[PDB]
């Protein structure tokens, strides 16, 4: 949290919002340097939120618990009597929380077995379509594209053919068998020995599971949503800290801190946003002070609002 929170600066006397509560380190370690805050902790994981509620009980003064996703935030905000302009910092930091990638349960990782779930809700939408559900009913070529366009996978075809060659042997609903099937689309020659196609990163279904995250809990849209909000809520003067995790969220933070417009929905056709993949962070007056751009596997980036 520490760079994180140095970016921040947290004062005494200051308001902030925390959209990524998470496990509650970022929002810890400004109560270690400044007790005399408000802090509202944010998460649409309810595992996280109930970790933020804990904290809550232990400092009844500062910290307000919120369960939403970042495009509820703002009417979450509403509700609880916040005014736009008010925040002195917001935080976003995009990585999967611990809960999230170490509960094999919930089927972030590619470490342990578990349900092909990988839904950041939990258990709040059952109705919400899991990546079980996806991978199971989209055809090939809308796989591939959720690959190619999420995972920036340059194989996509090929492994989405090798995923609807599977699924008619049997469903697939777990994560290792998911990445069994990846795996199994690429020739021994092209993969043999190859220790680092195993490893943490650089393991050859991280790309896939990774576009059907995104895919799965709307990031993208979430994303440019949730910047909007902490722009809107912040004061002249407070700051945006941002950690972003894969090229196109860092793409997204980095547009957006530049004032340069992308693709709202309510702009494109029906057909479009039914048919067509987002190109949120893809190729094809000044509102902020740029104040620092570091690499800590991820990429901070802070701006001052004007």
């Amino acid at each position: 949290v520490d760079e994180v929170v140095h970016c921040l600066s947290p004062q005494k006397g200051q308001i902030f919002l925390d959209m990524t509560f998470g496990s509650g380190g970022h929002t810890k370690a400004i109560l270690q340097k400044e007790s005399d805050i408000v802090l509202y902790a944010l998460d649409r994981d309810p595992t996280a939120y109930a970790l933020a509620e804990h904290l809550s009980e232990l400092y009844p003064k500062q910290i307000r618990a919120m369960l939403g996703q970042f495009s509820q935030a703002e009417a979450l905000l509403m509700k609880a009597g916040v005014q736009p302009g008010t925040f002195d910092g917001v935080l976003m930091d995009l990585g999967c929380s611990s809960m999230q990638l170490d509960t094999p349960e919930r089927g972030f990782s590619l470490r342990k077995d578990g349900p092909l779930d990988m839904r950041m809700d939990g258990g709040r939408y059952p109705d919400m379509p899991t990546a079980a559900d996806v991978v199971n009913a989209l055809d090939q070529q809308a796989l591939a594209s959720i690959l190619r366009t999420y995972g920036e996978e340059k194989h996509a075809k090929k492994i989405a053919s090798a995923i609807v060659q599977a699924r008619s042997i049997y469903p697939i609903t777990r994560t290792q068998q998911l990445a069994s099937i990846v795996a199994g689309a690429f020739p021994p020659s092209a993969i043999y020995t190859r220790k680092d196609l195993l490893q943490r990163s650089t393991h050859i279904a991280t790309k896939t599971f990774q576009a059907l995250r995104i895919f799965v809990n709307n990031e993208l849209n979430e994303l440019y949503t949730g910047l909007k909000t902490a722009q809107k809520f912040l004061r002249p003067g407070g700051r945006l800290v941002a950690l972003s995790f894969h090229s196109l969220e860092d793409r997204i933070v980095k547009r957006f801190l530049l004032g340069i417009s992308m693709t709202e929905r309510f702009n494109l056709s029906v057909r479009q946003q039914v048919m067509k993949t987002s190109q949120l962070g893809s190729d094809h007056p000044l509102m902020w002070e740029l104040i620092h751009k570091k690499v800590l596997s991820a990429k901070l980036r802070a701006a001052i609002k004007l």
